[PDB]
């Protein structure tokens, strides 16, 4: 009962967090099916996992699934605003080291990751990594390279983090093999698209309580997150316009019934105020960045936006919006946590009744997790069942224990095989009460598949 | 001008067809852009293309683009009901050999393909093949192998035809290389999905004029065609249920807001009447097959359907529905072309006032093309720009002229490169008036792409 | 068998029309329930009904219901393009006088109405009137006032016709009592709104085969027809803008997720070209008029529309669009019946390849009936069950047989009582397989209604 | 300033509340337009308003508009869970008597109303009443008749309160005239419908964070609230079924694309368990009551619901659900405020891991206000502009000062005139940036209206 190896906002929130974990378990059949399937086998016995992912109720169910399969863990959040304090409390109260609270400073964010890496002031004997966005992976490679000599693999959650892993692999700087969890269909579709459909409008309502119907939105990007975000707004009755640099994604937006526009005249972002389509931006009530890119809602765009427009970002990092420009030039009036009016009158105080402001959500950080609770349990079930399978695979592979010759042929970034992707999906469908049909032998022969799958070639896009 | 090398329903429909071709050209900017870009170069000069694809207005613009780039062609439809007679007439009146009419018998269908293959009773000097579904490809391999010796390639339109090509490649029986046109994103995720969204409800309305809002539909399959078909019906207000054998596609259906059901109890299709979920099928007003598989709307399902339900197929071939069972056992009352009441009372004549019938559309053949006009020009623009690019590529490669050892290195089924897919998409977006944004050099570096694209890795699923 | 008292396009279409009538009966449970309920009673024995309403399959079922209840009728269509020739043929072949074909001239339209009014060159002994739009009503009042001395009532179908009846009543020129069928909920909602949702996109697809998704629409008006029309387009993925003069209707459009715009700068229609919002009109691909008003798509709007935009009208009369201006100034190229390219280059012939044209559907007449088949049977069931009830009521009232004192207290325009409106709706719900719940006595007492209804006060708006 | 005449949860929330009021003012152009138009005239100078309506931010803007026009007020909430504590704090900190907090007991709820009625232990000098649901109106009639002698009128917000007023009028017990604010179009067809569309899914997400897409809902009722509620869930991807006793509303549900079902076999609610459609209720994941009626989600329905279904009510009063049965028989586990697991195992404690529970939101009280923030400011703008106009009208009429014979002529429940309804709507449309078109004199004559409106007859249903 003398557990002290944690730091959370308020340990007394634990009972509430535990009640929400018990509900979440009932919403996560793929993940809880893995718990039941592998509990006796203990496939993660001896695993010591450094985890860095949004400390939500859903991540709590992931953590306790890893522990139930035999692992020890040390946990932090991968964003300063995404922790649910009741989830962090419930995990700490169960005797699991977690360093996470909603509303960390940047210094506290780094300190939290460091508290997972170090145990009693010395490097923990970690041997597995679970990451979301690549921050823990980067810190280990830059600051604790000796620890990577003992680590069998990294399982990376998100599009931005995979990009960072691939840059390291191309540069010969990745030191351990990784699984790209993002690119399972039961992750990328379910989480990146459907999760944002549920949680974007949720976060905007909680932050502002604004009517969305009848108002004008601009969604920057139309990848998986942009697709789900645009739907989140369109289904509420917003008039949604979409920006894109990828003409295939822009084609999908047109065919999906959106008008495709650019913030810049003729799409040319030459850096001048003259290039901004001021007429377009002057009619926009809400802008949402979804790109994983840098400065896609720039200073000149922010200057041109309609008065009282809402500005938010649902991509991984806040630099999608030039919030640095806003910090330098405009006065911030906090409405409530994660909601700020940015007064474009200047930086020297503000007029509480000034009409020329923007509303920035979550200080430009991931808005669904910052102003609401991120994706719902039944969606995160897919992503996190993938994470568990990937942790099992890399931990059983034992890369750190292999001779150097075996290591060279295994230093890669891989995806989960389609058969496992299908098995996760089947458990998700059953959670809805859906009934999948079984092919007859003649039908399986006719289309050239096994009755048990996989049902599509690896090239299939769904 | 003394041209007689054609067979169509009614040559006097040519002027109407030509008016619709001129409209369609204005709806097909990618295809007409290729005409403008390549007309001076004449990249298909010397090409002699056997074409087998639905003889619609959209196919007319494809044909005339190939001719405009230097090709000569001989053309037939790939389905007995999909020709638009005014399109066939306009092509024949332009001096282009075409053998196609709406409402062919099976014998006439085979004769029409044979009239493209033979000219003046002897093999035409063909050197290229454009196919949709693989029927012409199969006839050439089985009956005209000497002609394949001089053919440089096949460009195949559709999922079913690609499967047939891959079976041949794996068995060592494919004799010329092929391009899988289906799997461009501007084909598969445009034509297969959005095309069916436009044209399924269109065909049902033309065939029956039934209100769809408030009625119950069952869509068999949730691949690209099943996704577009379900949306076609849901957007009209149908209550849509979806069946699937692929749990990933079933998961998408659930997350897209559909109830996932099986015609069989617990999904087990064991051939007994007892396996049919009679309560489910007894409530269905419309069943649509979308699978490319065999007997997915089987005899026992047809016996169990609600009285007066509509039965149709939008997959390539009619054997998705057991129409043979219906021909053997039940009396067919033609309402009008491509609309039959199937009287479940028996086969010995019918009672015009019997209440126990099903309405079968297009005798189970592709319903969008059989009962309406298939996909609209602005969607087919994508598929057919891909076709032209693929014809240019295989014709310029000149496989038939290669030595045996070089043929061996090039005998493959390939897809178009992503850069070309993006260039097609860009023209389509411009056709909507969409404006694609250009990355700055810093943004392109940040995400690791060229400013000119491609913007996604080949693994990206959109 | 010597029946000659009719004029239709082609009597040989009768068997096809009869097959479609038999299907339509199965889609019209309220109307066929009235047939079964009242057949023995013959409540319309002795009725001699002049009917003027779109001679569609649905009107055929109405006609034969009146006849089955004892009436004699003489029928014409209320629009030159709305007849379905197979329906007119089936009615004529059954021995019922009908004068109607698709594609009448204005002179033929008037001649057809006159052939119902006259029998053997003399006024028919008509005693009831069923009208849609008020043309027959107007002709009787202006040209055959003596016939109105024998007529017990008029049952008027549509919003425009009711307006005309109310003007006559206010002016003391209406000569017989009328029932406003339009304002039953089972008419106005079902027909005016839902019918247009089904049939507007249907007609545009049949006329043009244009992709609608991703394109820009302007719907003029947001009453019942404008609401249904906007939904017909939005559900196809159009980007729909709405114009209105009624701020309450405009508020609904905003809340329904549409941008509300005016063709005129600041909404001020001063008659000058300068007042046109040329930037707005230059981006519109489709304009649909829904108002029942005059010149809502005027000459200056037509001049400013985007090249190749589609122009159509779904209100009752063609004068919603200034087609007279187009006839005077621009060359018309017929694509096919009810589809014309209007070449804005001038009136002296046209260039078949000119890019500066508009596509006008149905020459500006009701587009759903002109280019498709109007509303579906299951929707028209509501409107036409109301018509039958209203004919029974007015015929049984016997206004023409009353003393002058009784006539004065009965010269009114009335609606059907709510209890009958509910009974029609119940039969419609049952046709969908819907199950209405029965209030318990305690619940009925709690909300202050009878268990049998009516369930709402007459002020309720639904 | 020494003000103590209030009771709120926490006065230190005032500054947050004031920030949200200032935002809400920018979202409420009709209400703020009334403030600007009437501030100089002071039409409510001398008004002393007892107000009983949900103490939200939106109600704060209403209160301060009344005060800005000259009124003094004493305020309470009309529901124990609907107060936003920061709104109550901001109003109290402005020196306005308010007695309201989120989470009142029933005794506290009654005490709060009593603190508005009494000032310093004696009747306040009230002369106007603003009510939502009729509780304050009932207390005044039953317990404070002498106070009603000096009250000029009641302005009643909601359907349930209007029903109570009409019952009193019919029984001869209503003592002062009333305005039915509910039945303005800018109230009923804005607040009742669109408000629930925004706020129902909002409350469910905040209370449970459940994914809604792909799950089964049953909405009891399809009036204004039921229509908006069904849309709230359907737009999230729920499979929504609708129950109704009114066949017209049921017909609308069918035509809007919903399956219409009854909890009872054949719709017969005879009080036996055998009458429950157990198969139907066993598949429902969420039930929402919308009726204003009693016991529409009864004890037998609650016993039959699928395990872990969510149960909630968005009608005015909690007796739509038999929560009394649940309090008597089943154990309640509080998850967090306004979220309880109802364990169907029995009442003698509960098992935290029991799978057989229902999730009840807001203890069966109005869920949008109990678990979220009710309707958004831009929707409440309409309702509350109507409230202000109604207060001005009844206060200026001065009923309490009239002689008995004149009171008799004015004792009524009336609605606001259409012209005012349109003027409210126009301000709302301008708030979206919408542009209403002005009729030309010829067009106004053609349809029989004034250029200034009203544009529709009083019978028009929108
Ligand atoms: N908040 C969440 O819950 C959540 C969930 C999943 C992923 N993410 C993050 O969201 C981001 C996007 O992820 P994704 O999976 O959608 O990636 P994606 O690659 O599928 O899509 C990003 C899109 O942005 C477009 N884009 C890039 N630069 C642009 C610019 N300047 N203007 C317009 N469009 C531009 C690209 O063309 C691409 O289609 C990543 O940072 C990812 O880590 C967040
Ligand atoms: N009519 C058209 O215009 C049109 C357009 C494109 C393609 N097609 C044809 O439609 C068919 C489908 O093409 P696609 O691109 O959608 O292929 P696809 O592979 O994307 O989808 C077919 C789906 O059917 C499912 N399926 C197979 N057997 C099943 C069964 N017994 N029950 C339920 N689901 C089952 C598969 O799991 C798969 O997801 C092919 O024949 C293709 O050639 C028609
Ligand atoms: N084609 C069909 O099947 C069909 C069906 C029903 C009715 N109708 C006809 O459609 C028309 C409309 O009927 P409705 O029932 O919708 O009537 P409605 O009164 O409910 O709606 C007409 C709307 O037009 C608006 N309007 C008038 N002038 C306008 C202008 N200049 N600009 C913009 N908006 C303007 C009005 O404000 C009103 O809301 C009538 O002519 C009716 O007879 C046609
Ligand atoms: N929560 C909110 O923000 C909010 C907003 C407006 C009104 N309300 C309240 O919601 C309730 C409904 O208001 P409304 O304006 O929609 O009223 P309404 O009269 O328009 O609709 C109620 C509907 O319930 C139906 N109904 C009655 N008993 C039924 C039963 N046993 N089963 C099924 N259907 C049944 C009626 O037929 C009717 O159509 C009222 O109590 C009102 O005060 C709440
Ligand atoms: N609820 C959630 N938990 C963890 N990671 C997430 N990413 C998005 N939503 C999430
Ligand atoms: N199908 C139809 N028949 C008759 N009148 C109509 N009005 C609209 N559609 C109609
Ligand atoms: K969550
Ligand atoms: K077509
Ligand atoms: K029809
Ligand atoms: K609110």
């Amino acid at each position: 009962a003398g557990f002290t190896d944690y730091k959370v906002a308020d340990i007394t929130l634990a009972a509430w967090g535990r009640r929400e974990l018990i509900i979440a378990e009932s919403e996560m059949p793929a993940l809880m099916g893995l718990r039941r399937k592998y509990a006796g086998q203990q496939p993660l016995k001896g695993a010591k996992i450094l985890g860095c992912i949004h400390m939500t109720i859903q991540t709590g169910v992931l953590i306790e699934t890893l522990v139930a399969l035999g692992a020890e863990v040390r946990w932090s959040s991968c964003n300063i605003f995404s922790t649910q304090d009741q989830a962090a409390a419930a995990i700490a109260a169960a005797g699991i080291p977690v360093f996470a609270w909603k509303g960390e400073t940047e210094e506290e964010y780094e300190w939290c990751i460091e508290q997972t890496i170090l145990k009693d002031g010395q490097p923990w004997d970690a041997n597995m990594v679970l990451d979301d966005g690549g921050d823990l992976t980067e810190i280990l490679h830059k600051k604790y390279p000796q620890m990577l000599e003992r680590i069998h693999g990294i399982t990376e959650e998100t599009t931005t983090g995979v990009h960072r892993l691939l840059d390291m692999l191309k540069n010969g700087t990745l030191k351990v093999p990784a699984i790209n969890v993002n690119d399972s269909v039961t992750k990328s579709k379910n989480d990146n698209k459907y999760g944002c459909r549920h949680s974007l409008n949720d976060a905007i309502k909680r932050g502002t309580d604004h009517l969305l119907s009848g108002k004008q939105a601009l969604v920057i990007g139309y990848g998986d997150v942009g697709k789900g975000s645009s739907q989140s707004l369109r289904q509420e009755g917003m008039i949604v316009k979409v920006a894109e640099v990828d003409p295939i994604c822009a084609m999908q937006a047109c065919m999906d019934g959106f008008e495709v526009v650019s913030p810049y005249k003729n799409g040319i972002n030459d850096g001048t105020e003259a290039s901004i389509d001021a007429a377009l931006l002057g009619k926009i009530d809400l802008i949402v960045t979804t790109t994983g890119n840098v400065n896609v809602c720039d200073a000149n765009m922010l200057k041109a936006l309609k008065k009282r427009a809402v500005v938010c970002n649902i991509g991984h990092f806040d630099n999608e919006i030039d919030t640095a420009f806003m910090r330098k030039n405009w006065a911030w009036e906090e409405v409530k946590p994660q909601v700020h009016k940015i007064h474009r009158t200047g930086k020297d105080g503000f007029d509480a009744h000034n009409d020329d402001y923007l509303i920035l959500l979550a200080e430009g950080r991931l808005v669904n997790l910052g102003n609401a609770t991120g994706h719902p349990s039944r969606i995160m079930d897919g992503s996190f069942a993938n994470q568990v399978l990937a942790q099992i695979h890399l931990f059983e592979q034992k890369y750190a224990d292999l001779p150097a010759a075996e290591k060279a042929k295994r230093l890669s970034v891989e995806v989960l095989p389609k058969k496992l992707d299908e098995e996760v999906a089947l458990e998700m469908v059953k959670g809805f009460g859906g009934v999948v049909t079984q092919l007859t032998p003649k039908q399986a022969e006719y289309i050239g598949v096994s009755v048990e799958g996989p049902f599509k070639p690896d090239t299939y896009r769904y």
